[PDB]
């Protein structure tokens, strides 16, 4: 059994005038994450952890701005494509764990919807997908609500 | 061979008039970590990694940060209950690794005592538990002594 | 079947005068990482992940002596030796570099090769990823550069 681990990181600024989308879930809130597309910090971190575990580089190498098929794709579509490319390299996904660091808003009521989005997109049972939520105890830009961070870890195995 | 990985993150402010308890070790210092519990940043991150690997949510959902029973709570007891919930869910713990980021004080002399506490609490041999120490090179709120961070990784197996 | 996971972290200040060395690769830039050796943030993070996985402490505990003055690729090979000595084989390494500037993409494959050579691993078991910090905090301002690592080992 040829197991591999991957880890992922993402951060985006938290600004008025964009929706707040994390884990494929749109969360009603006065601000949203700034970046390309939906700036879904959680799905990007997971996407990188999966590419990382398959040793397939990173999210930036896979999906560019000029990409004719993936310009106009949201972060769930990128995740589904990532899962396909991980399978192409010979790996089946075993589990995902993650942490969202956000001072606000409260994320607890939206976690299980995030897990269901991720589980569906990866064709995993719900109980192989975990998402945890943290504040930053008012420390740094995260503590001041200037951005939201996601951290992810993934376990795969070669078929 | 049903292996799972979890990862954990925690940070707490460093303030005067608090005990400095990391990995269950009371460390002499002019300041201590601030929280609802004893604010043991390391144990909390490990606890989160273990809940994450078993896909049981997070430390927030299991133990409320606004509940008199948990005020000043011994984080080793929270870690021991976590281990119990991980077992009941059908997993055995294989290893824990972790990092504490603190600019001060020196943590190296206390590392082995931390490992001893964690190993006892998780009923693990010492050689499956690791704790590492880092400063933040005087960068950010961590580099300025305003808080302490912990990171953790945990490998479990469904048994 | 006795698998173990390890995780690593490192950060270093970005300063004028110093060469920028990440993953053993000298990258043209007006600033470089401040530290004892070449202050190779990436290699230190991977080194820590490896000691962590084998439960052998950390980089600072191993190289607190002779290893004062060593470059990070030397420390990494030595780390691998001590990990092998302890009875563990390395299965894979993954890592992320967080740097606002410069562009790291053109240098990633070369870092990969350096790490794989140093760990005596095939290229397809070593991975390096690049991130910016979206202009946030000391990382976003180019005050420093961070690396994260994760490692899987098996006790032989
Ligand atoms: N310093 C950096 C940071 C990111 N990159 C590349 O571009 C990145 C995309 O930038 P962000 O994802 O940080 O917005 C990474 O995915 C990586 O492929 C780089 O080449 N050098
Ligand atoms: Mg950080
Ligand atoms: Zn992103
Ligand atoms: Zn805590
Ligand atoms: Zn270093």
């Amino acid at each position: 059994m040829d197991f591999r681990i991957g880890q992922g990181y993402d951060v985006h600024q938290l600004v008025p005038g964009r929706p707040l989308i994390i884990g494929g879930v749109t969360i009603p809130y006065e601000r949203g994450l700034l970046g390309h597309s939906d700036a879904d910090v959680l799905l990007h971190a997971i996407t990188d952890a999966l590419f990382g575990a398959a040793a397939l580089g990173d999210i930036g190498r896979h999906f560019s701005d000029t990409d004719p098929r993936f310009k106009g794709a949201d972060s769930r579509a990128l995740l589904r494509e990532c899962a396909s490319r991980v399978a192409q390299a010979g790996f089946a996904i075993r589990n995902v764990d993650s942490t969202i660091i956000a001072q606000a808003p409260k994320l607890a009521p939206h976690i299980d919807a995030m897990r269901a989005n991720i589980a569906a997109d990866l064709d995993l049972p719900l109980d192989r997908v975990n998402v945890k939520a943290k504040t930053n105890e008012k420390l740094g830009y995260l503590g001041r609500g200037e951005g939201i961070e996601a951290q992810a870890a993934a376990l795969v195995v070669r078929e």
